[PDB]
This record gives structure tokens, C-alpha cells and sequence, in this order.
């Protein structure tokens, strides 16, 4: 532990994701005794620097791995130095895309150290955050004010110093009894909000916080009090409810976050917040974590917040702060047994007030559930707490919320209603029944035919035994329906393959080699024995058949490969470059498309320095509709061989929007084209009608995933999961049968270091929960199943050969058995890329060996779309010659592979059909391990999926660092002699091109913005309107508006 008390503030840049790097910092910060306001991913530098001058550190540690790292930190500098925080650090994080050239640029503008790879091997991990806090070991005491002149007159970082110097107690004694003589003449208000371990305390406190600004039209300055106990014995803590709190950001608010002992509320407390109310705030909020009364003679008025999970009725008659608490608020309302947690609760309040003649309804136990946007429970503790606080001296304009009455929170739009909770091990039952019954019905066939032929034997002998028919008859009603026509068209199955076509229409069987030898597309079983084959038909039956283990297609199409390569760079005009590059002198024109963080995030292309510099880089920037219909200008979208998909989650209802607008202006374009003419209304309808239907394509949308480890949502989960609603209910109004809504991805989960077995299990239990979730709403079966898109990662472990295939049986066997739905349901269709996990900086010659044998076993298990890496993957974004590589492997399988002209090789191998068996297995056994935890949602409280994947992620490491797990050119067959974006005008063309579009429709902007918030409060489609308002508004603007009406996410630490 050093000397002074070492604050750090830590953060991703703005738009960064990559919170991967900088949750290790705050870790060694942590534990060399530094008090660490943690502030999450995806920081502006405004945020930051606010965050730091109130908190008032000595340092700052920002990663960056999305580039333009160098107007950011320079952006900080200057935002430092203009409000008085030039004293305070800067460090850079140990990302390696900043060149030196840039890292003695940033030091040399003011950034005290930016750390190099090159410092990182040689310092150490721990060497780096050594050095950093070392550097921050300073006094700030001293920057405090003397006199509390500037603190009254409302200076805020005068506040924030002097705080620094009351917590450590190096303030003049004069000074602060002269402190608590201006606070007691000040007469504020200090709310002090306790409550058990994990009820929501910031949650709630941030969102009432949003009451106050919402109701009083942010004339009320409020101070907000964060205590936790987290200082250990190094000195060390985590402050991680500052990173909770959303509705903070503005002038009137102020926010500090104060580190005491695990053992002992010290005499610090009292100073703060007297400090507080002498900086003529209009209400100090105090806010503690687990409940500890300790807080209670400090404040004015005293708020407990529990969850419904409080034990048994009798547990209330133990908790001392029900005695005391002016209001009590049952937080997380949602769950189970709220309500009579509620009346519990009430009933405990009314008895411990003695209030008999009194209802206990009327009791001030409000049900409240800050994790929903504009709760009214909230909002009716929020009018309770007002009433309060009013009477007790404060001056309060007549609210403009609604002042509804009531308790309990109204309910909330319930994704997975408890009823169905054990809806995972439901499937695992229904999978584990079926190979019950293929074992069952096996052995019945075997009998009958076993029967039959010794009956055969005895005939041709001589004596008959008419005994046996009569056994073999019993047989014969044994053996179900559907299994009985299975054996029963197996001969003439036989012969159909048998043939060179497979005779209406034909189609190609066999593929004659070089030496002469015939090659089948599909080769059939030779067994004698009827069990087998029944057990075959059932388990693993041909391609295009149920339960479609083999594949979901009959035949692979001769137009299409799989072949599906990822793009994106710069402006649209850029990427529509590429594309075409890409699909060069290819009839199979299937685009693959990346977006830049800026558009990842929903935010427009901004001269701000935070947002200038990530536009355009790592990702094509699209913020109009017009960006959008460049980006597939030539591109005939409608054209049946022609399918683009596009990697966006949060944002993907707006995208998704503009890439249909696209899609029909093409059709408008085309007829004005060919006619001479413009089309009239009613030809307009009949082409946009058309155009619906046809378009192929998929958008990912998987907002699951992102609060798995991604980190990269922008809409609350509840939010987003309406409207991804609202955009399938669209698809089945408008007949839209060829575009896939939700690409359920486990990619991402894979990346992270989740095994095989995690990622698929995650990935279909997370697709399953999208099931259940439109079942919920009143959806049928076999309207959103036809458009589930899957995606997985292709790794070197020996599950990923069979993982498509188990993929597509726990599907089809569950859509068919479970949800009853029909065969174009039942057919799961996924994309694999190869895993970039697998591909190393050191010897990258080698990662095309690793990407050849990944895309040939996703070829082989009969994938319906395919991405391979480039070499350089591990460096850089693949370059012209290195996607060429990445595109010749997948040609080179296709087309000059011998084996692979057998469309269905896996199939007989007995490694294949074992471990088909045992990866299955695994991931039911996984379905039942999240089922018992309250399903996905459930586990996803608990965060065991993101628990699991980093415990698999540092056993992945502790064997690859150590040489367990061998690693070709990394930890193993090292070498010996080797020892080791956007341009300028693309990124101005952008921003002329959003001013030009927003003065365009300047007419029809607010009042299209408006309309579109209302089909939120109306409760309405939203993905309907998103289908007028992208053609008069830009990204930024529909985000924004939704952040209004939908509210903006909320991290967790
Ligand atoms: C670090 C970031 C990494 C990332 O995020 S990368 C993620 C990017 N996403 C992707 O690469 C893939 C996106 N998803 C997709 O392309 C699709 O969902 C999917 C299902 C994988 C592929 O779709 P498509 O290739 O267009 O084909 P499809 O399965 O939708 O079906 C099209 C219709 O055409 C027909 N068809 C195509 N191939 C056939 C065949 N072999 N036999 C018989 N019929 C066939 C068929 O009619 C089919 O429609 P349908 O089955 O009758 O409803």
C-alpha cells in the first residue's frame, strides 16, 4: 500500500467494447491498495474527466483497442487542463495499436505514460500497474481550498477538493466546525437509501434520481453520497455504483464515492456531507450496501430496499432497519413471490408503527422495479418521497410527472413467464425420450425381422413352426407408425440414390473422378440387420431428411457455395468496392458487411474528437439511408442469388430498416427504369409488397449475447427484445419468408474462451429462449422459427467436427417433439467462421494451416454458410492479397478436394456418430444445469455464463502458457531466427453528407421523431414506423429518440 490515499478512475474509450483489458487493471490497482472508481466500457472523455473531477483521483487509466486513441487522449488532456485537473494523470492502456510515433506524440500533449507492448514484456502486468500508482502516490490535499468561499459560491471541484481533504482528515479544525455552522443554517434534506447486498441500491437510486430531473426539469442540485465498504486491509477498494448510474451526467449533479473500512462507519461521513450542504445542494442522497443501520442517524429520511427473496415471514421481525426506515422499497418487483412479499412486508411496517387504524395497503412499502424503464413503481415511491421531503422544508415546483397513486409497480412485459422456467430441461427430456424410443423400436424391427427369416429357414428345411409368424405379428403393431413406413421405404430409398439422377425434376448424384471412379453425393448404408437401419433412420438419416442430422438440404446447391466473406472499411463507397472484389465474376453474390463503432453504437459521425476519430474505422459507416444505398449500389437485393448479411445488434432495428428502404428503392429504381415511367399507387404497393417477401438476407440482432461478455448494447434488454419482436411480428404481416431476423450467435462466447460444448450449449439454449420468449408473446411455432439464423465459431478442438450436426438433431428432434412445429422449423440453419482464437501474432504463416483444417470439417458436417479467417488476422484487418488466401481455402475444398465431392462423408465413421452422441449429451446436461438456475434470464442474474466462459478461457491459458496444450510456433517449435483505416476525406465526406441529409428532411424531422416515440408510450410496432422514419431521420436521431422513450443501457460491474 502506498503512501496517500491513491483514487484512480477507470474506463474503455468511447465506443471500445474491448472491457476485457482494463477489468484486469482495476484488479491490480484493486489489490495494491488503490480506491478504483471503476466506470465501465464505453466512456466519452466527457464522462470520464466529469467522473474524475468529482471523485477528484490522482489517476486515470483508459484503454483503448478501437483506435483513434490519439484524439481522445488529446480531447482529455485539453478537457483537463480547462477544468481544473491538470495535476491529474493520464495512462494508456496496453493495447498495441499505438505505434511509437503516437505514444511520444500523447506524452509529449500531456499524458503521463502511455504503456507499449514492449513495456509490458518487460515491466510486467504487474510491473505496469507498479509503476502507474506509484506515479499517482501523491497528496491532493493540498489543491484543497482553505476558505469555504468557492465551495458555497457552488464551485463543484472546490467541493470535490475539500472532500479529499475532510476524508483524510487534513482540513483545518476552524474550518470545518465553521462547515457544519453554514450546513446547519443551510437546512437541506439528506435521503439516506440503505439495503441488503445485491437489492438494487444504485439501480434505484439512479433511476429516482431521474424522477427528481424529470419532475423538477433539472432545477434541483442534487449531491449524491456512494458508500462502500470494500477498503480491505492494503487500502484498496472498488467503488462500482457510480458505474450503475446513468441519469448523473449534467451540471447540477454531483457524485462522490467514498471508501471506508469492512469493520468501521468512520467520523467521516458527517464531514461529507455537512460539506455537501454547505455547497447549497437542494438534497443530499446517502446510499450504502449490505442492511447496515449504520446510516440512519445521519439523515433526514431513511429508505430500505429489499428483493422479494427475504426468507420466511418471520426474518421481518429480526431486521432492525424495518423500525426505522420512513419508506421501504421492495426492489425487483418482477421476480417471484413480490406480491406476497408485499403484503408481508406492509403487514411488518404497520405492526412495528403500532398503526392499527391505519390499512396496511397505506403503509409507505412501495413495490418498485428499477431495472424497467419509467417503472410507475418507481415513480410512486418517487411521489412518496417527494410528499415527504416537501413537508420537511424544500422548496418544490408543482410536479409535471404523473402523480398516480398506488403501491405496487403495474406489472412488466414478462420475457419468460415462471411457469416455463424449466423450459431447457423440458428439452433435454424430450431429446433423451426420442433415443429411448429410436433404442425401443430398434430392437422391436430386429425381433421382427430376426422372427421372419428363422421362419424362412424352417420352411426351406421342412418341419414349420407357425409360432414364430405369431410372434412377428405382435411385432408389427410394436413397431410404431412412422417407424414402420421408414423401414418400409428403405428399399426403394435405396434405389433412388442408387441411380446417377434422382428422378418432374432431376438432379446429379454421382461425380465421376479423374481415374474413372464414381463418386456418390450422398452414400447409403450397406446394413443387413433392419435394426440398424431403423436405428440409422432415425439417429442420422440421409440429407434432407428428419431429424436432418446430415444436413437440412437434400443435395448441396450447385449456384451458391457457402462461402460468405467478411467486409467492411471506410465509406460506403469504399465497402462497395470491396464487395464487388469479393464477389468477383461469382453468380453467388453473398455479402458479408462489418460497421464501424460509431454505427455499432447507433451514434452518428461527429467533429468530436471522442466520436471523429472511431468513424470509418474497423468498419463502414453507415448513418443515412443514403450511406445505406451506397453501400449495395449495383447489388440487385432482390435478385433470388444474391443474399447480404449484416453484423449489428443494438441498433439493428434501425439498420434493418434502412437495408428494406434500400431494398424497395431498388425495385422503384428498376421500374422507373424499364417504364419510363413512375409507378403509381397502387403499382408502388404491389412492388414494395413484392419486395418484402423476396429479399434474402440476415441481420444478427442477438441482444442476449451482448450481456454475455460483449458489451457492446446501447437499449435496455427489455427494450430491445419488444421491438425484436415488433420486427417479427412485421416479417409475418408482410409475408417476409427469405430474410432471417436474429442470427443467434455464439461466436463471441467463443472468443471470450468458452469450449466447444459452452458455446453450442449457450448458443441453442440462448436461441431457445428467443422461442419461448415469442411463444410468450402469442406468436405460432412456425412463424419465427423459419428465420432463427444460427452462428458458431469452427476451433481445432475435436467436438467442433460434429458440432453442426448436433446443432441441427437437438433442433429438429425438439421443434418437432416439444413445440410441434413443421420440417421448416425443424431445419436449423447456421453459419461457421473459423475460430481467431486459434490464430497467433507469432508465426502466422501457420494460422492458414489451422483455417484450412477448420473450414474443411465445416464443409464436410454440410455448414449453410462459411467465413474464413485471413492469416494476418491476428495484426490487422485482412488486406487485399490475404483475403485472397482466406477466400482460396474454401475454393480449393470446393472445387479440387476429392473427399469433399461426397456430400455426406462424416456420416458411418464411428468417431463421428460417438461423438455426435457425446457432445449432444454434454449440452443437454448443460440445458439442465441453466434450467435449474431460472433458465437463460435466470443464469444470467447469477452470471454464470459469463462465469463459466472465464473460468474455461484461463484453463485454456494455464495449459497453453504452461505446454500442456501445444501450440505450434507459440509455446512449441519456436523459431529461432525470428525474434518478433479511414482517410482524412472519407471521414469529411461523412459528416457533409449527415448535415446535407439532416437539412433535407429538416421539415419532416421532429415530427417524424415524434411519432416514433409515441408508438413506444402507445405501446405500438416500433420496427413499422422505423420503416418511414429512416428515410427522413438519421441513426443518431432514432437512437437518441428511443434513448428517451426506452432508455439507454445500464452496466454492471
Ligand atoms: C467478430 C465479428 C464476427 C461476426 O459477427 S460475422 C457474422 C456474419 N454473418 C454471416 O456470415 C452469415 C449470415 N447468415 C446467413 O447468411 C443465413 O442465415 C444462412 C442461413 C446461414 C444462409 O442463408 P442462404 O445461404 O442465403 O440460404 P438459405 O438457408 O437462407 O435458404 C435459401 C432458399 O434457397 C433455397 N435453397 C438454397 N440452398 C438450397 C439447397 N442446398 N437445397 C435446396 N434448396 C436450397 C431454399 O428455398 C431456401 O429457402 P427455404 O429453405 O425453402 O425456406
Amino acid at each position: 500500500g502506498p503512501a496517500n490515499k491513491v483514487r484512480f478512475v477507470t474506463a474503455a474509450s468511447l465506443f471500445d467494447g474491448h472491457d476485457a483489458s482494463i477489468n484486469i487493471m482495476r484488479r491490480i490497482l484493486q489489490s495494491q491498495g488503490c480506491e478504483v472508481i471503476h466506470l465501465g466500457h464505453n466512456r466519452s472523455v466527457q464522462e470520464v474527466v466529469t467522473a474524475a473531477l468529482q471523485e477528484d483521483v490522482q489517476g486515470i487509466a483508459i484503454s483503448s483497442y478501437q483506435g483513434g486513441h490519439v484524439e481522445y487522449f488529446k480531447y482529455m488532456i485539453d478537457l483537463l487542463r480547462e477544468h481544473g485537473g491538470e495535476h491529474i494523470q493520464v495512462f494508456g492502456g496496453g493495447g498495441g495499436v499505438i505505434v511509437p510515433d503516437e505514444i511520444r506524440e500523447l506524452q509529449a500533449y500531456g499524458v503521463a505514460r502511455i504503456y507499449s507492448p514492449e513495456d509490458g514484456q518487460r515491466m510486467g502486468l504487474a510491473g505496469m500497474i507498479t509503476d502507474m500508482a506509484q506515479r499517482c502516490d501523491i497528496d491532493l490535499t493540498r489543491y484543497a481550498p482553505t476558505t469555504l468561499d468557492t465551495v458555497v459560491a457552488g464551485d463543484r471541484r472546490a467541493l470535490a477538493q475539500l472532500i479529499t481533504a475532510l476524508e483524510n482528515g487534513k482540513a483545518d479544525p476552524e474550518l470545518v466546525s465553521a462547515l457544519h455552522a453554514q450546513a446547519k443554517a443551510a437546512a437541506v434534506p439528506v435521503l439516506g437509501i440503505t439495503g441488503t447486498g445485491g437489492a438494487g441500491k444504485s439501480s434505484l437510486t439512479d433511476e429516482l434520481i431521474r424522477r427528481f430531473r424529470l419532475d423538477q426539469d433539472d432545477a434541483l442540485s442534487i449531491a449524491v453520497i456512494s458508500i462502500d465498504p470494500s477498503r480491505r486491509k492494503s487500502g484498496g477498494a472498488l467503488l462500482g455504483d457510480r458505474i450503475r448510474m446513468n441519469a448523473i451526467n449534467h451540471p447540477n449533479i454531483f457524485m462522490r464515492s467514498l471508501a471506508t473500512r469492512e469493520a468501521g462507519i468512520s467520523q467521516a461521513l458527517p464531514d461529507v456531507i455537512a460539506a455537501c450542504k454547505a455547497a447549497r445542494f437542494d438534497l443530499v442522497i446517502v446510499e450504502t450496501s449490505g442492511g447496515d443501520a449504520a446510516i440512519v442517524p445521519h439523515v433526514d429520511l431513511s429508505l430500505y430496499v429489499m428483493t422479494p427473496e427475504f426468507g420466511a415471514a418471520s426474518q421481518l421481525e429480526k431486521i432492525d432497519m424495518l423500525d426505522f426506515a420512513d419508506f421501504v422499497a421492495i426492489n425487483k418487483f418482477d421476480r417471484k413471490g413480490a406480491q406476497d412479499a408485499w403484503r408481508d412486508v406492509a403487514k411488518q411496517v404497520q405492526r412495528n408503527r403500532e398503526q392499527w387504524h391505519s390499512r396496511a395497503e397505506d403503509m409507505p412499502v412501495y413495490g418498485t422495479q428499477a431495472s424497467r424503464f419509467n417503472d410507475d413503481g418507481v415513480t410512486m415511491l418517487y411521489q412518496g418521497l417527494v410528499g415527504a421531503l416537501g413537508a420537511r422544508g424544500m422548496s418544490l415546483k408543482p410536479g409535471t410527472l404523473p402523480n398516480l397513486e398506488g403501491r405496487i409497480s403495474t406489472g412488466q412485459n414478462v420475457i419468460v413467464p415462471p411457469a416455463r422456467s424449466r423450459y431447457l430441461a423440458e428439452l433435454a427430456d424430450t431429446v433423451r425420450a426420442y433415443h429411448r424410443r429410436v433404442v425401443a423400436q430398434s430392437k422391436l424391427a430386429r425381433e421382427r425381422q430376426q422372427l421372419r427369416a428363422a421362419h424362412d429357414m424352417l420352411q426351406g428345411a421342412g418341419h414349420e413352426s407357425a409360432a414364430l409368424e405369431t410372434l412377428a405379428s405382435e411385432r408389427d403393431v410394436s413397431l410404431g407408425a412412422v417407424e414402420r413406413k421408414l423401414l418400409a421405404m428403405w428399399p426403394q430409398m435405396q434405389q433412388a440414390y442408387s441411380g446417377d439422377e434422382y428422378v418432374e425434376i432431376r438432379t446429379g448424384l454421382i461425380s465421376t473422378t479423374l481415374s474413372g471412379t464414381k463418386i456418390r453425393k450422398v452414400v447409403l448404408p450397406r446394413f443387413e440387420d433392419e435394426g440398424e437401419i431403423l436405428k440409422w433412420l432415425m439417429r442420422e438419416n440421409v440429407p434432407g431428411s428428419f431429424p436432418y442430422t446430415a444436413g437440412v438440404f437434400a443435395f448441396k446447391r450447385e449456384g451458391e457455395d457457402p462461402t460468405r466473406m467478411f467486409a467492411g472499411e471506410g465509406d460506403a463507397f469504399r465497402t462497395n468496392r470491396r464487395f464487388k472484389l469479393v464477389s468477383e465474376g461469382m453468380e453467388a453474390k453473398r455479402l458479408s458487411t462489418a460497421f464501424d463503432s460509431v454505427t455499432l453504437y447507433g451514434e452518428d459521425p461527429h467533429e468530436r474528437p471522442d466520436i471523429y476519430g472511431k468513424v470509418g474505422n474497423s468498419g463502414v459507416s453507415i448513418a443515412t439511408l443514403e450511406d445505406m444505398k451506397v453501400l449495395y449500389d449495383g447489388f440487385d437485393l432482390t435478385n433470388p442469388s444474391t443474399s447480404v448479411s449484416m453484423t449489428i445488434n443494438g441498433p439493428a432495428p434501425t439498420i434493418l430498416a434502412m437495408f428494406m428502404n434500400t431494398a424497395i428503392d431498388q425495385q422503384i429504381d428498376r421500374f422507373r427504369a424499364d417504364n419510363g415511367r413512375d409507378p403509381t399507387a397502387d403499382e408502388e404497393a404491389k412492388i414494395r409488397a413484392w419486395v418484402l417477401q423476396n429479399v434474402r438476407g440476415t441481420v444478427q440482432a442477438d441482444i442476449l449475447k451482448e450481456d454475455q461478455g460483449q458489451n457492446t448494447c446501447i437499449f435496455s434488454t427489455e427494450f430491445s427484445l419488444k421491438v425484436m419482436g415488433d420486427i417479427q411480428e412485421y416479417f409475418v404481416h408482410h409475408q417476409v419468408r427469405n430474410f432471417y431476423s436474429v442470427s443467434i450467435s455464439g461466436y463471441h462466447i467463443a472468443e471470450a474462451g468458452a469450449n466447444p460444448i459452452s458455446q453450442l450449449a449457450f448458443t441453442l439454449a440462448n436461441g431457445f429462449t428467443y422461442v419461448e420468449a415469442y411463444l410468450a408473446r402469442g406468436m405460432h411455432i412456425d412463424d419465427f422459427a423459419p428465420n432463427l439464423s444460427f452462428f458458431f465459431s469452427n476451433g481445432m478442438d475435436p467436438e467442433y467436427s460434429v458440432l453442426g450436426r448436433v446443432a441441427r438433431r437437438i433442433w429438429a428432434v425438439t421443434m418437432r417433439d416439444k413445440y410441434g412445429a413443421n420440417d421448416r422449423s425443424q431445419k436449423l440453419k447456421y453459419h461457421i467462421q473459423t475460430s481467431g482464437r486459434s490464430l497467433h501474432a507469432q508465426e502466422i504463416d501457420f494460422n492458414d494451416i489451422r483455417t484450412t483444417l477448420q473450414a474443411l470439417i465445416a464443409i464436410y458436417d454440410n455448414c449453410n454458410s462459411l467465413h474464413t479467417n485471413a492469416y494476418d488476422e491476428a495484426i490487422t484487418t485482412p488486406t487485399a492479397e490475404s483475403v485472397r488466401r482466406a477466400l482460396a481455402i474454401q475454393l480449393i475444398i470446393n472445387r479440387e478436394w476429392g473427399v469433399a465431392k461426397c456430400e455426406n462423408p462424416n456420416q458411418g465413421s464411428f468417431l463421428i456418430e460417438e461423438l455426435t452422441d457425446l457432445v449432444e449429451e454434454a449440452v443437454l446436461q448443460e440445458f439442465e444445469r441453466i434450467a435449474e438456475r431460472g433458465g437463460v434470464l435466470g443464469a444470467m442474474e447469477t452470471g454464470y455464463q459469463r462465469g463459466k466462459i472465464q473460468e474455461e478461457s484461463l484453463y485454456y491459458e494455464q495449459l497453453k502458457h504452461d505446454g500442456t496444450l501445444p501450440i505450434i510456433g507459440v509455446n512449441t517449435f519456436r523459431n529461432p531466427n525470428g525474434d518478433p483505416r479511414s482517410s482524412e476525406d472519407e471521414k469529411q465526406s461523412q459528416l457533409h453528407r449527415l448535415t446535407e441529409f439532416h437539412g433535407a428532411h429538416q421539415a419532416d424531422a421532429e415530427a417524424m421523431l415524434a411519432r416514433l416515440r409515441q408508438a413506444v408510450i402507445d405501446n405500438r410496432n416500433v420496427f413499422a414506423v422505423l420503416m418511414d422514419a429512416v428515410r427522413v431521420c438519421s441513426l443518431g436521431q432514432i437512437t437518441h429518440a428511443l434513448f428517451e422513450v426506452g432508455g439507454q443501457y445500464r452496466r454492471n460491474m
